[PDB]
């Protein structure tokens, strides 16, 4: 294990573990516990061509 | 972001952007923007087992 | 490619080729052909929201 989750999510302004801000979803996560960055997004949207796509 | 999408998916030789080739899907990818290759069969292969396998 | 599935998965302690161990499959991993490793659960678990989450 020499990568991670730092290097694809990383924790948002206020819903990083809480899942929820001010009882809402986060603008930038939803209940996720972090957000997608541009690598999380690169392993993601390839992976969502042989996955979802 | 330390890696892309050319570590993982590489453009074809004519449908890297157009997704199809002579109206005809490329012998090496169909609609997709590039090509699978090592790395990305075994980040896309082992992904397969926990999401598609 | 610069990254195996050595760093993502690795083979088990019986069930690394056979995919099954004593007619039932191994108790850290089932007829994969291997087992899930910290790197491989971050990759898997991270495109785990994208894909099954
Ligand atoms: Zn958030
Ligand atoms: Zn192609
Ligand atoms: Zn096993």
């Amino acid at each position: 294990m020499v990568i991670a989750t730092d290097d694809l999510e990383v924790a948002c302004p206020k819903c990083e573990r809480a899942g929820e801000i001010e009882g809402t979803p986060c603008p930038a996560c939803s209940g996720k516990g972090v957000i997608l960055t541009a690598q999380g997004y690169t392993l993601l949207d390839f992976i969502q061509k042989h996955l979802n796509k």
